[PDB]
Parts: structure tokens; sequence; C-alpha cells
């Protein structure tokens, strides 16, 4: 008892920490080791050709389907995170609609080659190339800016984890109804996620450019939006007939 009470402090960031870094563990489409071990698998020239080849509507379509199935995994790891199943449906989705697709963008980095600048995509790691004909060169060259950057810092799983947990409860997103206990339950994440950050670099203060990505990945999800009305307003009906629901629903 009188030990329990000794350690109950730093016991509860602890034990937030590996709640969150469980949930993360599991409900990840692949293995961080198995990515690793397949970068060397980039698409040959003829792919390359053959995807450059496909029409605009075409790569969109297939983007978004890819996209959608991440984006279902992340939906599983908030439904595990405590309190956001506590939340109103609608602050639940108010916070998957601003955060499902940063989370995913976090995760890129778990399936992205630095050395090499390449993308998970379809079954092989991708240069900017293969996105050519979605004619957005510059959302591609931020992605893959984004994706170099977040490497660069080598975070361990437990690290990805904390931090989406994270930008995925931010009390700022609009039309939030409880913003007082998002806000509580961010700051515990945040608690938890320094602690973690200092049990291996103490060497620095990374968790504030951490935490200065958490603007970079507002600004990406908001581009994307952009490019998706922008694309909205030519192809109409291929929006509507042939994207998935889940992303319709989402942007
Ligand atoms: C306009 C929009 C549709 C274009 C987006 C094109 C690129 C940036 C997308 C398409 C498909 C996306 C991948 C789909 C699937 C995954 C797997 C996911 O792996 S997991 O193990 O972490 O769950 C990590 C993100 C990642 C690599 C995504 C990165 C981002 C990704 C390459």
């Amino acid at each position: 008892h009188h030990l329990e009470v000794l350690f109950q402090g730093p016991a509860e960031l602890e034990h937030l920490a590996q709640n969150i870094s469980k949930s993360h563990l599991e409900t990840c489409q692949y293995l961080r080791e198995e990515l690793q071990q397949i970068t060397w698998q980039t698409f040959l020239q003829e792919e390359i050709e053959n995807y450059q080849n496909k029409q605009r509507e075409v790569m969109w379509q297939l983007c978004a389907i890819k996209i959608t199935e991440a984006i279902q995994y992340v939906v599983e790891f908030a439904k595990r995170i405590d309190g956001f199943m506590e939340l109103c449906q609608n602050d639940q989705i108010v916070l998957l609609k601003a955060g499902s697709l940063e989370v995913v963008f976090i995760r890129m980095c778990r399936a992205f080659d630095s050395q090499n600048n390449t993308v998970y995509f379809d079954g092989k790691y991708a240069s900017p190339d293969v996105f050519k004909s979605l004619g957005c060169e510059d959302f591609i060259s931020f992605v893959f800016e984004f994706g170099k950057s977040l490497c660069s810092m080598h975070l361990t799983e437990d690290e990805i984890a904390l931090f989406s947990a994270f930008v995925l409860m931010s009390a700022d997103r609009s039309w939030l109804q409880e913003k007082v206990k998002i806000e509580k339950l961010q700051q515990k994440i945040q608690l938890a996620l320094q602690h973690v950050l200092q049990k291996n670099h103490r060497e620095d203060g990374i968790l504030t450019k951490l935490i200065c990505k958490v603007s970079t990945l507002r600004a990406l999800c908001g581009r994307h939006t952009e490019k998706l009305m922008a694309f909205k307003a030519i192809y109409p009906d291929i929006v509507r007939l042939h994207f998935p629901p889940l992303y319709k629903e989402l942007f």
C-alpha cells in the first residue's frame, strides 16, 4: 500500500502509455519489422509507367481506395482510446473527420524509406513518380517531405502510438461540445508522450519538434481537402459512383 502510494504517479503514466502502445500494435495493418525488410521491393520501371499511363480519375480512385483501407485501421485505434467511446457520437465524429488522415500520415513513417524517398503503396514501395497522374505534384511532394521529416526522428513504435493518440484527441477541432473533457484527456496523453520520449533520448527536447509537426499535419490534411474538392468539381459522378463510402463520409 505505502509502496503503491509512492509509485501511483509515474505508474499511471506508464499504464496509459502501455495501453495506447498496445492499441497501436493491434490496429496497424502491418508490422514495423515486416515493412522495414521489404523497402527494396520498389515498383519496376514498367509498373511505374503503367501508373503514369492511368487517367487522372483512375489514379485518384485507386489512392482513395488504398487510403480508405488505412483509415479503417485508424478508426479501430480510436475505439480503443480510453475516453473516446465516452464522448457523444457528435464529438467522436468531429475528431475522426479531422484526425483520421493525420494519424494515417503519422503511421506513414513506419512504411516510408527515407534514404530512397519511397512509400509503401499497392504492394510495393513507390517514388513520387508513381503518383504523377494525380495531377498534384506539390501535395505529393509535401507528403513525401513530411514522411522524410518524421523518419529523421527515428520514433519508436510507442512514440508513434502516443503521438497518434495526441493529435487525435485534440480539443481545438471546430464544433466540439465537450472541449473541457477532451482537453483533460489530451493533457494526460501528452504527459505520457513526454514520459516515453525522455525514456530514450533525454538527449534533446524533441517533444517540441514533434508538437511542431502537429501544425504541419493540419496543413497537409487541409491541402488534401482542397485537392479533393477541386477534383470533385470536374468528376462529380466518379466520386459519387466509384469512391469508397467511408472516404465520401469523411471528406
Ligand atoms: C488524393 C489522395 C487520395 C492521394 C494520397 C496518395 C498517397 C499519399 C497515399 C495513398 C495510399 C496511402 C497509404 C495506404 C496504406 C498505408 C498503410 C499504413 O500501414 S499501417 O501498418 O501503419 O496501418 C501506413 C500508411 C500507408 C503507407 C498510406 C500512406 C499514404 C498513401 C501512400
